[PDB]
């Protein structure tokens, strides 16, 4: 059956949390290998019967945006690199080259004439040009959601299968800023056999090199058996450039980068240039080079050595191809003919290296260690920890999560039908997938690109959101209209989307008001979509032009509703206060929507002359000295005023929350009899150092612990309703809101750092939970990993990515904070959690960007805050490196990432309207998700195919009885199934033909893919 992911601590040779606890991290001068030691080798190790096999692997690192946009780099650099690679590889049969970024390759290939397309296919088929990874990009591993890592992998590999007839099984990741085990998890389930990484902490490189543990079988932290393991090669040195890839001494290796002699505008900072290889110098030059190679080889276990040969946007000019190739050819000819070296060297590809390593392994020449854990937080030198980019450009980090959900919902809603080509569904979805995939780049979501490049990514994502909206609204109109009435114009807007949290109140005025009136329109249809495979209830809200509005379902049953004002916050430059203003013509109506699994539900909003029977009205209380009136038009309850004071609120039977006179949470009481548990929100600021290294887009280099934000006497607004209550406060740089709907509260921060140079704003929670030095953070929204604060490392080293959540706990109590956007955070003291909101930095931090971060804009960050008793939960033992969410915390995360979608009918009358779609869909167990539903065939295919990715998380057992749910068989969701296959996660290879056309559910922590085939 399924592996137990909770109760069995895996036995591994290297466990990264344990390694961290033991290591001293001393930054000593190691000599020419500045962060290592003087490597020694026995010249007699290699001989006639045991030679060192060396593969020199030419490469070119091509960023899809960084200092220039994607299109700018394509025009100025990449198109020339690819054109000259085609010519030079065609003309020189022994030359080799690897390529990673399929976004660029697809852009190039589609512009080639047919003759050159054929030449290109031939150099791929014969093994000269080899694709590595084959993703659209080389993604960030810290901020990216696993769903989007899979999306971009699939986009690149699907293109490669169709046009190049290849599927890479070796991955190459030389530039992301630290590395996540989410990568081998996805890769191993997508047919991969090997992977390579580079950016790991210099102290980790030294420690693993000393033990020859730089090649390892990387398994997941919970995996007892080892079925998830993927062979991994970690590079040993400071960079992927030529000076740091031939061996330990960059002053020597730089002399073998033949682009650095002068005419290309490049030089060697160690002050010894390369020299052209000649018959008079080749013996001395070979002496030097082979010595570097044999030193590098000492760090690894086989007689097969990998020597990358490349750098950023290399291999651009014909003269560069010639200068590298001819000089290396002269070296190979000498070395391979001199028996005393006992070396055979040649150009190679990445797969050729790994194939030779495993041949050596099978011959019994080496065994490899097992490893679990991650490689965050990275430092490349001294105290320069790269935790800044966990937060940089937070507006676009939030946008990533919004678009993630819109892509999923658009692909799912449109998958139910086959569409005519005239509907442009495939076209719009391909655009949306490619723009989101592009943004996964390690200069996209990371917030590490130049200002105009960030603007390009934003514009691309906005076009993607519009594409998703078009596809979603056409799909809803088709799914909910009587078939013999349905009459689509594929360019028309039948519905508009309403989104309450993006761009958000105070960020953009983007939401449409539903206009009703006795002399214009009495009522309006709205529709909710639920992408999750279980029945779901959620409060939804709409703007309406009257407070006298009632809600009905499509059987005309009344639905209880609440009306509240529309409140907007203003920085009043006259009075120098931050305060709310209410609308006198627009109101919010709020009601509970109930929606089938993967389904739709229709409701109707109707105006009346006076207060409706089933609609209530919130009270409003403004707490401030020196109040002035706040008129609200037709709204039936007058606003009340008071001096600042402590207050308490409770919605339904849920928790009771207490707030300070500054409008910030101070305690949570779970039930009527229970204690008021101290839980305090506080805002603080970090600064920048006045001497030494400065914080920038990459680096977090604080000038000591954070200092409290001076709050003054802020204005607090309290709204109290039967369905929803809230407390909002206008603080310097942040409008902070706590919202209560009967369960764990929602927190929203409208963050505007303004002109506060050299400031990072942090949100901290203070509790009395006895967590000590332990906390938990997630990796890519997929898994929670145990962290240990280490006082032997600086503050910035204790910051980790918070891509979707974090928690602290003791024997009895847990506090979990879930996020709707990736940000950086930590627990710097027992009982605390903190998460960075935004950062504005005037200085460049010397990693090539050449600017600070001064382009901040208002962003609405969203969260859920879950306080729970955990004394009854079955948790992992003290030595287990993982943690797991409870049911309530998991559902709270889903409420942020995949909320209900809301659609407003755009015309006056919807002819043929229906009340529901998906009432007969199975309601699956709460830990199971249909992460992806995607139709894989166009309408002309006789046999239609639909792909599903199914993910089961693992939730803690805490004594809540399980109610029976229904089995979900994705292969029977569409009618007329003829075949069901288990596939790789990219859908590109069939792995299992399934009995009775039934797709089995997956085990906890597992992800599987299935494709159903249908007669059409
Ligand atoms: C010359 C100097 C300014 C001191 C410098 C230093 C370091 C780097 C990198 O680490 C390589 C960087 C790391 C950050 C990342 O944003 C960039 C781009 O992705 C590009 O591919 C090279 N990458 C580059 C330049
Ligand atoms: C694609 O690759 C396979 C495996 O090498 C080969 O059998 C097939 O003929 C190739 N398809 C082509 C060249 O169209
Ligand atoms: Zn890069």
């Amino acid at each position: 059956q399924c592996q137990d992911v909770v109760q069995d601590v895996p036995n591994v040779d290297v466990q990264m949390l344990e390694l961290y606890d033991r290591m001293s991290f001393k930054d000593i001068d190691g000599g020419v290998w500045k962060q290592g030691w003087n490597i020694k080798y026995d010249p007699l190790k290699y001989n006639a019967h045991h030679k060192l096999k060396v593969f020199v692997v030419p490469h070119s690192h091509n960023d899809p945006g960084w200092i220039q946009t994607f299109e700018e780099y394509y025009q100025h650099d990449t198109k020339h690199i690819l054109s000259n690679a085609l010519r030079h590889l065609h003309d020189n049969p022994e030359m080799k080259f690897i390529w990673a970024e399929i976004s660029y390759f697809a852009r190039f290939y589609h512009d080639l004439g047919e003759n050159k397309k054929l030449q290109m296919k031939s150099i791929v088929k014969n093994g000269q040009l080899e694709f590595v990874t084959g993703g659209w990009v080389m993604p960030d591993e810290a901020n990216s959601h696993w769903r989007n890592v899979l999306l971009q992998l699939t986009e690149g590999q699907t293109w490669l299968k169709q046009f190049m007839n290849v599927t890479p099984t070796a991955s190459w990741a030389i530039d992301p800023f630290g590395h996540s085990p989410t990568m081998p998890y996805i890769l191993q389930k997508s047919g991969f056999k090997n992977m390579l990484i580079q950016r790991t902490h210099y102290s980790v490189k030294k420690e693993l090199a000393q033990q020859r543990q730089l090649e390892f079988l990387w398994r997941q932290i919970w995996d007892n058996k080892g079925d998830t393991a993927l062979f991994t090669h970690m590079m040993p040195f400071y960079s992927y450039d030529i000076p740091h890839t031939c061996g330990p001494d960059p002053k020597v290796c730089c002399q073998f980068d033949f682009k650095r002699m002068g005419s290309f505008g490049l030089s060697c900072p160690w002050k010894v240039p390369p020299r052209t290889i000649s018959d008079q110098n080749v013996a001395a030059r070979s002496d030097l080079l082979v010595d570097q190679w044999k030193k590098k080889a000492e760090l690894y276990r086989t007689n097969v050595l990998l020597i990358p040969l490349g750098d950023d946007f290399r291999f651009k000019q014909n003269t560069e191809w010639d200068v590298q190739r001819v000089n290396y050819e002269r070296l190979f000819e000498h070395i391979n003919s001199q028996a005393h070296f006992n070396v055979q060297a040649q150009f190679g590809t990445l797969q050729e290296y790994f194939d030779a390593v495993h041949q050596a392994e099978r011959a019994g020449q080496a065994e490899f260690p097992t490893l679990s854990g991650d490689f965050f937080t990275y430092a490349d030198r001294s105290d320069n920890y790269w935790s800044g980019y966990y937060t940089s450009r937070p507006y676009h980090k939030r946008m990533d999560r919004v678009l993630m959900h819109y892509v999923r919902a658009a692909e799912m809603l449109s998958a139910w039908h086959s569409w005519d080509g005239m509907a442009r569904i495939e076209e719009r979805l391909e655009q949306a997938r490619r723009e989101l995939s592009l943004f996964q780049h390690h200069d996209g979501i990371t917030g590490t690109a130049k200002t105009h490049v960030v603007v390009d990514y934003e514009q691309r994502m906005q076009e993607a959101l519009k594409a998703c909206q078009m596809v979603m609204q056409q799909s809803v109109y088709r799914l909910l209209t009587k078939p013999s009435i349905y009459s689509p114009d594929f360019s028309f807007s039948y519905f508009t989307l309403d989104d309450s949290r993006w761009p958000g109140s105070g960020v953009e005025d983007s939401r449409t008001t539903i206009i009703l009136g006795e002399d214009i329109l009495p009522s309006k249809h709205v529709v909710m979509h639920n992408t999750l495979p279980h029945w779901r209830e959620q409060l939804v809200d709409f703007y309406v032009s009257s407070p006298f509005v009632s809600v009905t379902d499509l059987a005309n049953n009344p639905v209880e509703a609440q009306v509240s004002p529309v409140w907007s916050w203003h920085h009043d430059t006259l009075t120098k206060t931050i305060h709310p203003q209410g609308s006198t013509t627009k109101y919010r109506i709020i009601f509970k929507a109930r929606v089938p699994p993967m389904g739709l539900a229709t409701y109707v909003l109707t105006i009346s002359d006076s207060k409706p029977e089933h609609t209530s009205y919130a009270s409003n209380l403004l707490l401030r000295k020196n109040p002035t009136s706040l008129p609200l038009g037709q709204y039936p309850e007058d606003v009340k005023f008071g001096d600042p004071r402590e207050i308490s609120l409770r919605v339904g039977n849920g928790p009771t929350l207490a707030f300070s006179e500054q409008g910030l949470l101070k305690s949570i009481q779970l039930t009527q009899d229970s204690p008021h548990v101290p839980v305090h929100f506080k805002f603080l600021k970090y600064g920048v150092r006045s001497h030494g290294d400065r914080s920038g887009a990459y680096l977090f280099l604080p000038n000591g612990p954070a200092s409290p934000v001076e709050l003054g006497q802020p204005v607090v607004l309290v709204t109290k309703g039967k369905l929803e209550s809230s407390v909002s406060v206008g603080l310097p740089s942040v409008v902070h809101q706590t919202i209560m709907r009967g369960g764990a509260p929602e927190i929203r921060n409208l963050v505007d750092i303004g002109s506060l140079d050299n400031t990072e704003i942090v949100m901290r929670l203070e509790t009395h939970i006895d967590s000590g030095d332990i906390f938990y953070t997630d990796l890519n929204g997929l898994q929670f990993i145990k962290r240990r604060r280490l006082d032997k490392l600086p503050l910035q080293a204790n910051y980790y990515p918070i891509p979707s959540g974090m928690f602290i706990e003791d024997a009895n109590t847990r506090l979990t904070l879930l996020t709707g956007q990736p940000l950086g955070g930590s627990s710097l003291a027992s009982g605390e959690l903190e998460i960075m909101q935004d950062r504005r930095l005037a200085s460049d931090d010397e990693r090539g960007l050449g600017q600070g971060v001064l382009d901040n804009k208002p962003v609405l960050h969203i969260y859920r805050l879950v306080l729970e008793k955990v004394n009854n939960c079955v948790r992992p033992s003290k030595l287990h490196p993982a943690g797991y969410l409870t049911s309530a915390a998991h559902k709270a995360s889903q409420s942020l990432l995949d909320p209900l979608d809301k659609f407003i009918f755009a015309e006056n009358e919807w002819i043929g309207a229906q009340g529901q779609f998906g009432g007969d869909h199975p309601s699956a167990r709460e830990d199971l998700d249909v992460s992806v539903m995607r139709r894989l065939t166009k309408s002309s295919a006789k046999t239609q195919r639909v792909g599903y990715v199914l993910h089961r998380t693992n939730l803690m057992q805490c004594g809540t009885p399980e109610e029976h749910t229904q089995k979900l068989d994705v292969c029977h969701l569409l009618p007329n199934v003829a075949r069901c296959e288990r596939t790789t996660l990219t859908f590109l290879q069939n792995l299992e033909h399934l009995d009775g056309m039934v797709a089995p559910e997956v085990c906890p922590m597992e992800t599987a893919a299935y494709v159903s085939s249908h007669s059409s």
